[PDB]
C-alpha cells in the first residue's frame, strides 16, 4: 500500500472513526487493510481560511478522502472544505455511512454527485483501495 487515506468526519463520531482507523492499520486485522493519515482534531470555527489552512498539509499527504456519514455530519463546516480541497487537487472523494446510522446526506456530497454507500467493511475496503480510469 503505497498511498494513504484521509478520513473526513464529524467530531462526535471520532470514537467510531478511531476504531475504523485502528482496524485498518493493524496488519493482523484483515477485514480492513490500508494506510490512514493521523486524524485531525477539529474545533468550532466558521472561518473558511482557518479551516482550509488547518486541513491543507494533512490532506496533501494523502491520495484520496473518505467521508464517514453519521447522524450529524451534514452540519459540519469542516467536511465541505475537506471534500472541496480534495476534489480541487484532482483526487477522489468517497463516502460511506457509519454502522447503524442513517444521517441526512451532507450537502457537499450531494452537490458533487458523490454516492453515500451503505456500511460494510468489504465496501470500505473497496472505497479505500479502488482505482479510477484516467480522465475519470
Amino acid at each position: 500500500m503505497s498511498k494513504v487515506v484521509f478520513f473526513s468526519f464529524k467530531e462526535e463520531d471520532r470514537g467510531v472513526v478511531l476504531t475504523i482507523k485502528g482496524r485498518a492499520v493493524n496488519p493482523s486485522y484483515t477485514g480492513l487493510n490500508f494506510r490512514v493519515k493521523d486524524l485531525l482534531k477539529r474545533w468550532k470555527t466558521e472561518d473558511a481560511a482557518v479551516i482550509k489552512q488547518a486541513i491543507s498539509k494533512s490532506i496533501a499527504g494523502t491520495s484520496r478522502t473518505i467521508v464517514f456519514v453519521g447522524e450529524k455530519t451534514h452540519t459540519s463546516y469542516w467536511v465541505p472544505h475537506e471534500v472541496q480541497t480534495t476534489l480541487n487537487a484532482g483526487k477522489p472523494v468517497y463516502a460511506i455511512r457509519l454502522k447503524d446510522t442513517n444521517g441526512k446526506i451532507p450537502q457537499c456530497l450531494s452537490e458533487n454527485g458523490i454516492h453515500v454507500y451503505s456500511w460494510s467493511e468489504e465496501r470500505l475496503q473497496d472505497l479505500a483501495t479502488r482505482l479510477e480510469h484516467h480522465h475519470h
